Parts: structure tokens; C-alpha cells; sequence
């Protein structure tokens, strides 16, 4: 047995969202345990051509024209921190850290290939060679079938038209499903892709996976091919670990289309909303465990509705990634990494544009000793603070991250309305991402502030007595 | 009144399992204690030709031409290991451990005899004289007519076209009923025949039967004939002990035509599932608690509403027997006996070829003291160091059994695609019998080692904590 955690994943297609953009979206889990958040870029030069897969070592050959692309980074790991997600230079945003299910009878003829690809690999060996989601489809895919893998995984893609999801299927083979323009996904650790027609332009498979399953007695149904229920699980774990979580998106999408069973093992892929879908909405269903009367995590009751279902997206680790592939704007400022921070209860997203060359000083430096005029260090003392009367700061909490997208937005949109006479957009980009950073930082040394102060005030007559 | 214990069991027709194989299955009693489980053959010279019954010490005479089998035995008795289930080199398979119900109105006519068969001796004096289900039913139904028996029981037969299950009643009367093609039957230790036709092509019974009922006033209803009505029981022990056990299975297959009373005295005998039927899904219902939110063995929260309605397989005794005749396969290669191991919360299914004239080298060594190279005691240990801390070991758990199920079904797949050039079939399934002894071994060896490593990481910060 060995390594990985729990992951949720939330994809918006282009007329489902509020503002025309594609999103998709993870929340992540750390194996250890300090989460520094960063974003990175990986130029040309710094991208191997001769690769060497990070648990199995099997030697990978790359395409020599890799575009630069920017990464968010992970765990603790066997080689290197590997990229998690990222969007590359011609705006195609991909996400690999969704573990999903298998079973045995597939197993049994597509084994798990011990030294295949693993997940910490995908972006790296696809991302970079690949100028849209589909094409991401397309070569990972093939890269299943030749170097196969050892992991249960589903993948994101996204460009400015279209948003893609690939689950991969045994040792070498794959599916994959084209979200409607007006549709959502909501993804846990569980193969997801339900109904599937082979001659679709929305889908992409295997070449010989309709054969797989005809000739091998795969096929559980009487009608028709539903890819979960011949290749993946519905398992007692899949009630309680995974379902509830889809389940809960669904009820705050589709509140109306969704019945009230969280354990329900056929909830639909595809869904549609009943309103268009904010980079707000996704935030909150990333980080909500489960939170009006039902499900708290927790506080005044019930607890025989409790313990044993699982948190979204806490438990902890609390980082929420979203991918946003914008429209209505030059393509070179569409691509937005809303990254985390960060952390505990306290962490909001930054919108940092995608297409730049450089990072904010702040994600190269260290992080070292304890310091207050670092942004992690910050964090944690807002993080600590957090949890000495928490619901004396529930409602501070709530006006901290509102206040803080609100000056995130500002910048983004004073960014945008201004871009028509620049002439360096590159350097206007990194200007702007820095300006993000200087607020965040400033944002959470409110906090601390505002925090000491009622926390004193408060504290003072929770000692009892005087006019 | 004297020895015995609880079983649930499964039957699948040849159009309601996922592979067009038929499955008959039943999960074990523990007798005291004693739970490695032997796989056996019984050559045409170790059959007895003047047989004698294991309590009542009647005679048998039984023909001189008896076909191999393979057998699978028990622990305690007053007289040796029974064979309770098998395999004959017919492909007929046979499994008599389902004590079932009567009444005193039947009694009271056909009395138990003190001196006649009970389901000790049924698998050694029917299977081996018959070729086919159906042959197997008409012959233990003479034997009953000829010997008496002193107990009420459910007898399955299966060959690779039929399945059929026969219940005993009073003395020396009988029926049984072909389960239909597209069916499957959950039954537990209750008469389950319910609506029967005595001219259908689909039954077998004394010829006497309709005059005993329609002569003696033993017929309750207004229309029409119900066996378990007439001659079975519909009592208070029933609707805690044996209902909820088929009212599960029913659920779990047939979601949407079961209703949610497990009390239910009229659960339908033969039921048509929503889906094709795997061995899997045997395996599960066969093994599970009754799980989620209503009643576990044991759980959530507040314990009335759970109850004296008792788990299967938990308490505790999980020994999942499955006898499968294939389709799909040459008839060489068809039999399979998925046999236990085992055990406590830590068994999986083994698929031994029944085609065979020996059995793995494991089977016939001791089982003396403890040696960790020996199956049973290396299973005894993770079984024992399982409920240290359980659900720190049930996810861990979940996926012991999906990948041994795996590496079980690469190699009876193997083993199968490359058949139809081998010379020696009797030893080549003996040679593939012993890869799955040996994986089986290879992936509890592996599970010991992934326990003890991770629990050597936890239970070493519960020093309560800090890097
Ligand atoms: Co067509
Ligand atoms: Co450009
Ligand atoms: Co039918």
C-alpha cells in the first residue's frame, strides 16, 4: 500500500459561469503537513527532454517545443515537488491530483502497472506539448497506453472553450467526457463519467474500449454503457467518503434537481445549475463541511447524523486551487491561478494572472524563522489566534475574506480595464501580481490586528464585572 | 434438541450474473471454533459403496460407478468433516448447510425420523451419482423417501444451465424449484418456496404432495399453493433472525421493488435483480453488517433501532463459499470453488479450478504451532493485530481485498486465455491453483507488513505530537 489523500474537484463550463470563463477546480490535502502556498514557473530551459518518472523511474522521452508554463507545487514526495496543476502559455489549464476508484474484475485483465506514470507526473509530461484541452486529452491518453501507471486517476483540462475530464482505467486505458458549455461537475474520489456514448464528439476513449468491455462480460448493465458502474466502484467506503461530498455541491447548484440521500451511489456526472456559478460559489463548496442544520463539523447537534461523514474541503489540509480560463478579454490576461491562502479557517484565494515570466518575491524567498513580516508566518499567527474562542471570530472571519476578494477584484479589474495601450503586458501582468501580493499580506495584517483588538476588549469582561 | 448454526444463501440463475455462469453460495457456521479451511478431492475409490450415516449410523448403499469431487469439510462433529459442499467432474455443484423452518401441522403427519439422513450426509450420498442439477434433485428427494430425515433443510444444486433449491418437509416429503434464468434467491435459515405449481416443468416434488395438503387441511389460503405458508414458519424468531437477512439482499439488488420493512414475512422467493450479478457482489451481501445509517454491527447512535436483527456474515463466522459453473469456458475449466481465507474481518474469496486431482500443497501439510510461513497462522495474525485500533485498518482493509481480488483474476484469466493448447489440464490447473495459494499468501504477507509499518507510525504519535 502507499501514498494520497482526499481531493475534491468542481468544473464549470463557459456558459455556466457568471462571467463566460471556464473554471476548474481542487482542494488538496497535504501528507505531511506545512503548507506554504507557491506558484512557480517552469521556462523552456528548465524542462527536461529526457524525463524520468518521479516514484517509478521509467526514462520518458519529451517533445523538444515545451511552452513555459506556470505550476503550484505539493506535498512531501519521493523526487522533487513535482506540479500538482497549471496553465501553460496558450492558456490550457490542466489538474492532476484527483485520485478516483477501480475494481477487480477490470483489474483483473488492465492490472496496474507498477512501473507506470503516477499523477506526480501527468502535468509535466503532458502540459507543456499541448495548445488545448481536447489535445490534453489526446496525448495523455496516449502516454496511458504506452508507459501505462500504477494509480486510479482523473484529470482536468481546460481552455477558453472547453473543459475536460479524463479518468484513467486500469494499467493503460482511459476515458474521457467534454463538460457542456452549460453544465457543472462536481468530483470526488470516485470514477465519475455515468453514461458514455462511444461516438460522441464529446467523448474520447481507449481505441478498443467498447471491445473490452463487450468481450469481456464487464458490463453490469442490461442497456447501455455507464463507465462507473463497469470500471469503477460503489463501495461502503464510496457512501460515506466520497458521495455525501457530491451530493452536497449538488444541493447547492441544483438545489432543486437534487434528492435529500448524501450516501446515494448514482447521483448524475453532468449537472446543470439553477444560476450561473461565481468563482465565489466554488471557493465556498471547496471549503464548506456540510454546514445548515444536517451536517455541521461540528457543533449543537445532532451527533447521530455524525462522525462518519467526510469534509469538504476540510480535514485539514485546506487549499483551494481554482483554474479560470477568462473570456471577453485578450487572450495574455485571461488565464487567472486563484491560489491559496492561507490557512486554517482564515484562507481566501488571489487571483494571480497566469501569463507571466516571474514571481512575486515573496515565493522564492524563505520561510525562514519564525518572522511577522513574512506572509506564512502571518498566516499561522492569524491560524493559532483563530482557534482560541473560534466563534468569537466566526463573523470576523467571514468580513476578512469578503473584504479581501473584494481588494483582490479591484485589482484584477483596475488590471483588465486598463491593458489596450501597454507595452509590456508581461511586466504589467508581474506588477499587478505583486500588488496582489502586497494586499493579501496586508489583508491578513488587518486581521491580526482587528483580531488582538475585540480579542482584548473581549477577553477583559469575559472576566466578570463593572458599568 | 442438538448442534447447528446460521447461514445465508445466494443463487444465481446463468442470465443474471455478469458472466453467464451460474453461482450457488452460502456463508459458514462456525461449528466451535476451528476455522482453517481445507480444500479436498475424493477420488471414486475413497467413496464408500456401503455408506454410513454420521449421527444415526443407518446404512446406505450407494452405486459402484461414484465421480470424483472436490469437497469442502467442517470442524466439529461426533463423526469426522462432512463434506458440506463440491464440485463433481460433471460440473454438477451441490451445497447443503441451510437448515431452514417447518411446523406442527406438518409434524404432527410426517414426523422428523430419529434414524434417517440429516444434511451431514447429503453431499456424499447425491453428489457423486449425478450429471446434472436437476439429476441431483429427483436423487436426494428418493434418498429422502427411502431413508427419512430427522432435520428441516435447503439443498442447492447447480450445473452450468440450471440452478435449483430444494427444501425438505416433515419426514420424508420435498420440493424444489428451478430458479429462472434472469433470478436470484437470497435465502436464510427460514422455508423460503414460496408460490409453487406442481405441473411446471420448473418443480419437483413428492408425488404425493398436493393430496397431503388438499387431504389434511393443511392449506391456509383461500387460492392456490405456498409451500412456506403451508408448510413452513412465519414466526416471531423469523422477522429478526431471518427476514432482515433476505430483506438486505433485496435491497441491495432490487432497490426499487423492496420496501423497507425487514420484518416482512412475505419477502418474494425468486426476485430479478436491476443489474447483472457479479461474484463481487455475492461476496459483499454475503459478508456485510447491514450498512449504513439504520443498523450496523454495531454503530451510530442510539442503539433500539438496532437490535436484535443479526448480521450476516458477522457473528463472527465468515467463511464465503461461492461454487461457480461457468459458461464462457471451455467445460474443463468451468467448475470454480471460491473458497475463504480468512479470516476475522481479513477474508477474501480464492477461485481453486474444481478441476483437479490434488489440491495445493497447503492443504495437506500441519497446521501444527505457530509459523508465520504457514497460511492460516500468518491470517490469525493480522486477524489478531486488526482489531487494535480497527478503523485505522479499515481503509487499509477495503483495499487489501480489491487487489488480492485483482492479482485472483489476472491469474484465473491467464490461466483461461491460454487453455485450449495444453496437454495436461489436470495439471495445469493443479499448477494454477498453486499461483493462487501462493498470491494469496504473498498478499496477506504483504498486508502484514503494510500494518505493522503504519501502525508503528501512529500509535508512535500518540506521543501527542510535534515535528
Ligand atoms: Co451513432
Ligand atoms: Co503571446
Ligand atoms: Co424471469
Amino acid at each position: 500500500k502507499r501514498i494520497k489523500g482526499s481531493c475534491t474537484s468542481i468544473l464549470v463550463g463557459k456558459k455556466a459561469s457568471i462571467d463566460g470563463s471556464t473554471l476548474i477546480s481542487r482542494n488538496d490535502p497535504g501528507h505531511e503537513a506545512l503548507d506554504p502556498q507557491r506558484f512557480v514557473v517552469v521556462n523552456p530551459e528548465d524542462q527536461p527532454r529526457d524525463y524520468t518518472s518521479v516514484i517509478s523511474k521509467v526514462n520518458v522521452k519529451l517533445p523538444d517545443d515545451p511552452q513555459r508554463y506556470t505550476s503550484i507545487p505539493n506535498s512531501i514526495l519521493t523526487n522533487g515537488i513535482w506540479p500538482a496543476a497549471g496553465i501553460n502559455s496558450s492558456n490550457v489549464a490542466m489538474s492532476a491530483t484527483e485520485t478516483i476508484t477501480t475494481n477487480s474484475r477490470v483489474q483483473g485483465l488492465d492490472p496496474f502497472v507498477e512501473n507506470g506514470l503516477g499523477e506526480e507526473d501527468l502535468v509535466t509530461v503532458v502540459l507543456p506539448y499541448v495548445k488545448s484541452a481536447r489535445e490534453g486529452v489526446k496525448r495523455l491518453g496516449s502516454l496511458l497506453e504506452e508507459y501505462g501507471t500504477y494509480e486510479p486517476n482523473g484529470i482536468s483540462f481546460a481552455d477558453n472553450e472547453e473543459v475536460w475530464w479524463l479518468e484513467t482505467i486500469g494499467g493503460h486505458h482511459w476515458a474521457a467526457v467534454r463538460i457542456p458549455d452549460d453544465a457543472y461537475v462536481v468530483a470526488p474520489n470516485r470514477m465519475n463519467i455515468d453514461q458514455f456514448d462511444f461516438d460522441s464528439d464529446d467523448t474520447l476513449c481507449s481505441s478498443d474500449l467498447k471491445d473490452l468491455i463487450d468481450n469481456n462480460n464487464l458490463n453490469p448493465d442490461f442497456e447501455n454503457y455507464n463507465l462507473r458502474h463497469i470500471f469503477g466502484s460503489a463501495s461502503i467506503k464510496d457512501t460515506v467518503y466520497n458521495n455525501p461530498r457530491t451530493w452536497y455541491g449538488q444541493k447547492f447548484f441544483s438545489p432543486d434537481d437534487t434528492a435529500d440521500d448524501p450516501m446515494e451511489q448514482d447521483l448524475p456526472f453532468i449537472c446543470h445549475a439553477n444560476r450561473k456559478i461565481s468563482v465565489e460559489d466554488v471557493k465556498f463548496v471547496l471549503s464548506s463541511h456540510f454546514e445548515n442544520t444536517k451536517y455541521d463539523v461540528y457543533g449543537s447537534g445532532s451527533q447521530s447524523d455524525k462522525t462518519l461523514f467526510r469534509p469538504i474541503g476540510i480535514n485539514r489540509n485546506h487549499n483551494v486551487h481554482i483554474l479560470q480560463i477568462r473570456n471577453n478579454v485578450p487572450t495574455e490576461i485571461a488565464g487567472i491561478h486563484w491560489l491559496a491562502y492561507g490557512a486554517n479557517t482564515f484562507n481566501t484565494v488571489v487571483p494571480f494572472y497566469a501569463n507571466v515570466n516571474d514571481t512575486p518575491v515573496q515565493y522564492k524567498n524563505a520561510t525562514g524563522k519564525f518572522d511577522l513580516n513574512n506572509m506564512y508566518w502571518l498566516s499561522c499567527t492569524t491560524a493559532l489566534l483563530g482557534d482560541t474562542d473560534y466563534d468569537f471570530y466566526v463573523d470576523m472571519r467571514n468580513d476578512y475574506e469578503l473584504d479581501a476578494m473584494s481588494a483582490y477584484r479591484k485589482i484584477q479589474n483596475d488590471t483588465d480595464a486598463d491593458i489596450s495601450g501597454q507595452k509590456d503586458i508581461e511586466k504589467y501582468l508581474e506588477n499587478a501580481n505583486k500588488k496582489l501580493a502586497d494586499v493579501a499580506f496586508e489583508k491578513q495584517n488587518k486581521l491580526l490586528g482587528d483580531m488582538v483588538t475585540t480579542g482584548s476588549n473581549n477577553m477583559k469582561l469575559r472576566y466578570n464585572l463593572n458599568d
